[PDB]
């Protein structure tokens, strides 16, 4: 969430940059200043009403030394408090619904953003690798795994229903390589390895952003009251809720592999045959809580710590800065790893590498005491895709296939997988 | 399940097997073959009932070339007409109490099974390493993870509450490295690694035996009507279900690493403090789907399988045959492998390898096609924990642990894992 005097104090901008991102956000910011007056107000009113019942009670209490004002004014009194609850439950009220608002509005995009209504308005900033020609028709990642026998969509759909896809041989076998591959890049280079638990508090995902706005869009045990992560990121950021870190700590790099779990409500008809969106994924999170004033190098470097995986495969790619209509919930800036599909003559996302500046610090209470001024400070968090595996093996299916059929193993996987290339079983 | 036949050709036997589980269990016997005769009466009637029919329905229309009698009879055609749904429409109520009240009643116990009510009249078949003695007091592993940092109890629970504990840094590089090794070591066996779904359709775990008996204990996915795996046993033997298979394919054995969530609802202050019983955690499963007159010894096999993981490891270990009392819904015969921990001074269940010949197999309708008879046979199912991650950490923290609180790696992992001994962070 956002800082609610930022909202008082500068209603304006905050109604411009959320308006660059869907001009129907406005309304939340007039929704909040009207929450926020009558809240105001009641405290006013009240501070009244207890100060006049406040006034009589003495008045009749004085009075008790004979007199007969005591109904006249013992009513004035009775009619009085019998209106304070009445607004004490209604700021009770008042201050709930204004803390449920300030949840739903989406962090404020960065000045540096680009502004733009889609993904159409997406800017590309950079790209590595040339896509491979083909001297025959390449085929698609569903196909080629299926005849591989590595890719069971019929069984996973026969035992959870659609977007459900069982990995198998080789085909896991480079799955686990690849989430291996992963890890040990990541963590050579500093990020703390960690296995978090999957299910998880409903705070929680209120912490990151994912509730209460994508309810829909989560998993829930509705018997234990916990949900099922979307990501890595969700569980890893949410280590230091409620905490007061020490600046010498920081900055917290760590990293992790995770099933991922989403009821992809929204993806009708959208990639419906391959392993490019499912109810459930493989993915190797990376997540940076650190100091404010470091968060913006710090996505830059992350965005290149996501490129080294793909390098290192060899899998040609781009990288793109999404446009404010394109930005995501929780993000302030963010940056989308997009791989090359030769079947689909495309780019496509593979890493969603963000700053949050102090979004999430906020929802969550995630401070630290700064070597300075001394006083508590909001942390910044960060999060990006360190390749979520499924995609990134559909990737390597393709560009590394062969007319027979087989697939050529990547290079620096062989030491994980085995062979060199896995053919027809 | 079991067969119907098998109930109505020698209620005796089944009565006396099941008594070795329950003496409660005798009655279910009784109202299968209430049911299944109730049922034998109303399709020998309505055959009947339909015979007669016809022969009218036709007697009235070679009729309806000049005659009036189709009035007498055509009543008798629609008394009896109106008699026919009145008993199909009872025999579905009948047949559905049938089916599941099969589907409640557990696998009869193999002879060769020991007799008794409890865990403690479960008999120990051998043994392998010895004890490690200390010269100081061994400390338990969460004490000794939580001086190294690699197991976050507190934590665990600000994200999703007791029984749920993160494994960070050298804790989580471990936890993976015994996942790599036990997947290696099986997949170099012969094993087919797969990587299954971990929300699974209904049927699947009434597949196994997981459902009906045991709902309480799966967490569950309300919304969508879907059932978080509680171990790969589920998905991997379901995977040939509803088919029919080439006996020239048997056996099919299969590995895999899967989280595995339980809602523990009876584990109630036993294990309250480790990671020994928790609602997560991870699992490398033995799987074998084999034919029929191999079942028993695919078992031993299976048992030799995963003691090999243990002692490459150098963990001390014991194994137990489990009594008809302890058994286990879908079991027919099944050893438990149980490992040394200093910090309790005792063995503990870190393997079950069972044997379920037919039950599995005959709930999800899987068999096979024999070079024989021609005719088609259920399949023999058996599985077994190729260790139990979470509890092998947890032993491998406490044996192999030193004064200081460091831990030594054991040798095999440590081409896995990075260093030799893990001291505090
Ligand atoms: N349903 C899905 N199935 C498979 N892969 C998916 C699915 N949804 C997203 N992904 C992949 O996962 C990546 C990360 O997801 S994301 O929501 O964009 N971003 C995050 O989850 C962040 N926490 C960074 O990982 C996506 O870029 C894409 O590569
Ligand atoms: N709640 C739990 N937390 C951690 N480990 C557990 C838990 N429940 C069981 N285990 C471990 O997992 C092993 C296998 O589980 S089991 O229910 O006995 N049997 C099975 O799971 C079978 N499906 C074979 O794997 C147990 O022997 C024990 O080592």
């Amino acid at each position: 969430m956002i800082d609610i005097n930022l909202i008082r104090e500068k209603p304006d901008y905050v109604k411009e940059r959320l308006a660059t991102r869907d001009k129907e956000l406005v309304s939340l910011v007039d929704k909040v200043l009207e929450l926020d007056k009558r809240r105001r107000e009641i405290i006013k009113r009240l501070e009244a009403l207890r100060s006049e019942r406040n006034k009589l009670s003495k008045e009749i209490g004085k009075l008790k030394r004979e007199g007969k004002d005591t109904t006249e004014i013992q009513n004035r009194v009775k009619e009085l408090k019998e209106e304070i609850d009445r607004l004490e439950e209604e700021l009770r009220k008042v201050e709930e619904e204004l803390k449920n608002t300030l949840l739903w509005i989406p962090n404020l995009p960065h000045p540096s953003v680009p502004v733009g209504e889609d993904e159409k308005d997406n800017v590309e900033v950079r790209r590595w690798g040339e896509p491979r020609k083909f001297d025959f028709e390449p085929k698609p990642h569903w196909e080629i795994g299926e005849r591989l026998g590595i890719l069971d969509f019929k069984r996973g759909a026969k035992l959870s229903g659609s977007r459900f896809t069982v990995i198998a041989g080789w085909g896991a076998r480079l799955e686990r390589a690849l989430i291996n591959f992963m890890l040990d890049l990541h963590t050579k280079k500093g990020y703390k390895e960690i296995c978090p638990p999957h299910l998880v508090k409903p705070e929680i995902l209120i912490g990151t952003g994912q509730l209460p706005k994508f309810e829909e869009d989560l998993y829930k045990c509705e018997r234990d009251n916990l949900y099922l992560i979307p990501t890595a990121e969700v569980p890893l950021t949410n280590l230091y809720r409620e905490e007061i870190l020490k600046e010498e700590n920081l900055p917290i790099y760590l990293t992790a592999y995770t099933p991922c779990y989403r009821r992809e409500a929204g993806a009708y008809g959208k990639d419906i045959r391959g392993i490019i969106r499912q109810h459930q994924f493989d993915k190797v999170e990376l997540v940076k809580i650190v100091h404010p004033d470091t968060s913006y190098d710090e996505l830059e470097k992350l965005v290149k710590d996501a490129e080294e995986v793909l390098q290192l495969l060899g899998l040609p790619y781009r990288v793109v800065e999404l446009c404010t209509g394109d930005l995501g919930f929780s993000a302030a800036k963010t940056y989308d790893i997009e791989v090359w599909f030769p079947s689909q003559n495309k780019y496509r996302e593979i890493s969603s590498c963000s700053n949050c500046e102090d979004f999430q610090a906020r929802r969550m209470n995630t401070r630290f005491k700064d070597s300075k001024t001394g006083k508590n400070r909001f942390v910044h968090t960060l999060n990006g895709s360190g390749l979520a595996v499924g995609r990134t093996l559909a990737a390597i299916l393709e560009n590394y296939q062969q007319e027979d059929g087989s697939v050529v193993v990547p290079e620096v996987l062989r030491d994980y997988v085995g062979t060199d290339v896995i053919r027809p079983e």
